[PDB]
């Protein structure tokens, strides 16, 4: 019924950008060795390109399995995880109970603290390959195997590449006349401030519009909070990463002193993060990133957001689409799902990269149709893909 | 003068000697074909070598500093981030600052979660490196660009390599004969139990010895409380890891309800991880390992300590000693260094491995003498170190 794991096969795919984002670069940054560069602003870097890594888990009977995760910097880190140490302890073992897989694999560094990072991002990739080949050995989709979830649910717009503001509200516009009904911006792309671009959303969005402010963490809490009040007229549907992951005294702070909902949770790893946090802070919204996570620790958050009345709303990213369709399938069993970000402008040019029926239109995701994962690398991105 | 770094190398570098398990090996007990080992007890995986990685920093002057870190397992993950990431943003920066440059390194990539593991591990040999130049351009030791440290410290025997409950009591008495006045024991190791083997070495030892218990992470708190309890009459120096790393409210009900000191820290790596643990725990001594964290870390670790009156007594692993002498350097300037770790096998490798006049005898650590870390790999060192 379930043949064990006979080979765990570790991949990049990397392509050029096709969004403009070097606008984001306004004070002279220069490329480095590998192709990142480092925004001044906020002291992030940033890949010249896009690029995942993607695992191919194949039972002795014949099963492909795909997973994915993060690969946007030192792909070879993950790899080096998978080939030398977690791809052994895999093969051998089957996907009867792809969960108690993660929890031996967690338990493998978790005392030496590799509680999170780099190698639950390889966990992840594991994971979600185990959980497509179980479903695929069962006959039934993730979500199925899951005990059953929706095929679809609601997606919000993420991302407006333009350089004006002006530009940026035709283009939310745009979105909205396609049957969107909520929205994201981020604060670092809004020139007259947070509080201007809210303003020029809400007038072009009207009111019934929602509209969140992504504050992308570089606040104190202090000014986190200052800028939330300057964006409260408006009608904000939630403030996201409003301080520093680090800084849970600080989230705390800005979470106990605005009524506006906080939104936190897209660069945790585990429900440990999460309990780290809602311990000691009011959270409205978790926003768990599949790619990070991993279908076991993507379920545990969904539980323990459900223990509490916390929303759950997760976060998208650039991708081939491997780790999305496990985010629609462990998201579309979760009782605290009030809907998922879209990525448009990630999520349509890979279709190409994808076989399966995943599709987002009208404001809704609408989950792919057949067993396991439902979606694998189409026959181009197999061609594109190089082994590391 | 600081000259610019010219180049960053990685190697590592596998000893030819290898220290004991804690737990002789135990029937169903695997050799993985990968050459690691999980263990029955808390299902840690454990390498067959003991393996190190290296990294040479050389200026455009010519001034050659070294950092070590972690590589008992998949080392080609630090090596994946310092040669693809890291090693060009260092490249063209100086040792004038060292502090500034972990900063922006660190500062890289914490929005994407990665605050610690593999991460900072990364930035822990490249941060010693950089400190090593910084004092040999200054002509300083690193503890006197510190603004001052002792030269030697009390060692303490941090672990007992033998089979049975007796022959671990002699191990002790040995040490203890020789200069040493404090001891840590395993608590999962004896058959008896943590209660029988403090009871014993309380004995064998006297009243005047200091003896920890290392309880090795695998508890709930009420376990904890009550193996506490039971090793309570018995005058436990303190009782260490009684919990899962990322069980806080754990690691607080367990700190709250004891009056043994408890003591942790070892497999944290910043500052953050210590803030959000002594914010909600009565946390006595911290215990961080510089091959984990780095020069700047530990600093700043011990900074937050002396500001809330918490010991501390850093760790010890196997490694060349480079991080060694690194852990020495900065916990010399510790206003609340209250003893470190030491044991011979973690030891003897460095005798041979570096040149330098770092020593430990009749239990105490002695600094070496002259600028930067005082020490640097010997010729067999750079005979056996393999590039990666
Ligand atoms: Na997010
Ligand atoms: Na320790």
């Amino acid at each position: 019924m379930n043949s064990p794991i006979a080979t765990v096969e570790v991949f990049t795919l990397t392509q050029p950008r096709k969004v403009p984002y070097l606008g984001a670069l306004r004070e002279g940054e220069v490329v480095n060795p590998n192709g990142y560069i480092v925004r001044k602003g906020n002291r992030t870097v940033y890949p010249t390109f896009d690029r995942s890594v993607l695992v191919r888990m194949t039972t002795e009977a014949g099963t492909v399995g795909w997973g994915e995760t993060y690969g946007i910097v030192a792909p070879g880190a993950v790899a080096a995880l998978i080939n030398d140490l977690l791809a052994g302890f895999v093969i051998g073992r089957d996907a009867s109970d792809p969960s108690a897989v993660y929890d031996d694999l967690y338990d493998m560094m978790r005392v030496r603290g590799y509680t999170g990072g780099f190698y639950v991002d390889a966990l992840a990739a594991l994971d979600i390959a185990l959980w497509d080949i179980a479903g695929q050995e069962a006959g039934k989709s993730i979500r199925d195997l899951l005990g059953g979830g929706v095929d679809s649910f609601p997606a919000y717009v993420s991302g407006l590449p333009e350089r004006t503001l002006k530009a940026r509200g035709e283009l939310a516009k745009y979105w909205q006349d396609r049957g969107f009904n909520a929205f994201k911006f981020a604060t670092p792309v809004a020139d007259d401030g947070p509080a201007a671009e809210i303003a020029n959303l809400r007038q072009v969005l009207g009111p019934q519009a929602k509209i969140a402010a992504d504050m992308h963490w570089n606040q104190t809490p202090e000014r986190a909070l200052e800028l939330i009040a300057e964006m409260q007229p408006f009608d904000p549907w939630f403030a996201e990463a409003p301080v520093w992951t680090e800084d849970i005294a600080g989230l705390e702070k800005v979470s106990k002193n605005t009524d506006v909902p906080i939104a936190v949770g897209e660069e945790w790893r585990t429900h440990w993060d999460m309990r780290a946090r809602i311990e000691r802070c009011r959270i409205a919204i978790v926003q768990p990133e599949m790619g990070h996570k991993g279908i076991t620790n993507f379920i545990r958050i969904g539980a323990l957001a459900a223990e509490h009345g916390i929303d759950v709303i997760p976060h998208a990213t650039v991708g081939a689409g491997i780790f999305l369709a496990a985010s629609l399938q462990a998201s579309s069993t979760l009782s605290m799902l009030k809907g998922h970000e879209f990525q448009h402008s990630i999520f349509e040019p890979n279709r190409r990269l994808l076989d399966g029926d995943m599709d987002c239109r009208e404001g809704r995701y609408h989950l792919p149709s057949g067993p396991g994962l439902g979606v694998r690398p189409s026959e181009a991105a197999l061609g594109l893909i190089e082994r590391i």
